[PDB]
């Protein structure tokens, strides 16, 4: 709820996405990561990264 999600951008600076593009090229690229698997809800995940976007 609200924590965990900035773990993401994070994660998602950290591989520097691109956080408005697509949620997969940037997702799918920190896919294999362990990362990616910080959070189990992947429903979760992509609406992180559009937080973080305009975070």
């Amino acid at each position: 709820d609200i924590d965990e999600r900035n773990i993401f951008f994070e994660l998602f600076d950290r591989y520097k996405l691109d956080k408005f593009s697509t949620w997969s090229l940037q997702s799918k690229k920190i896919e294999n990561d362990p990362d990616f698997y910080k959070i189990r809800d992947d429903t979760v995940r992509e609406s992180l990264f559009e937080e973080w976007c305009g975070e």
